């Protein structure tokens, strides 16, 4: 499923992300739409042979079991399938343990890179919450 901004930016809210663990809305919005272009069956190789999977590219070398990276762990408790599902729920709840380890939201390079520090209040900006 391809999410619309104001779409993603809401069923994100209701799963709770909003402020989650600090973070503004827009963060996660912001980080949805340069990790997956808002799309829930992204999938990217990663060289060290890990994949990015969903919405957020969660890895599978530390987040969730795809059965393919060696000496990987599943902190998530999941097959990746389940993070490229239109329902968000897999997702969220990864990207809530994942943002708590500690370093944040850096834990996204696109985040990092491409919202860390800008305006990202504009990803939410128009939306019906
Ligand atoms: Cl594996
Ligand atoms: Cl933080
Ligand atoms: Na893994």
């Amino acid at each position: 499923k391809v999410f619309g901004r104001c779409e993603l930016a809401a069923a994100m809210k209701r799963h709770g992300l909003d402020n989650y663990r600090g973070y503004s809305l827009g963060n996660w919005v912001c980080a949805a739409k340069f990790e997956s272009n808002f799309n829930t069956q992204a999938t990217n190789r990663n060289t060290d042979g890990s994949t990015d999977y969903g919405i957020l590219q969660i890895n599978s070398r530390w987040w969730c079991n795809d059965g393919r990276t060696p000496g990987s762990r599943n902190l998530c408790n999941i097959p990746c399938s389940a993070l490229l599902s239109s329902d968000i729920t897999a997702s969220v709840n990864c990207a809530k343990k994942i943002v708590s380890d500690g370093n944040g939201m850096n834990a996204w390079v696109a985040w990092r890179n491409r919202c860390k520090g800008t305006d990202v209040q504009a990803w939410i900006r128009g939306c019906r919450l």
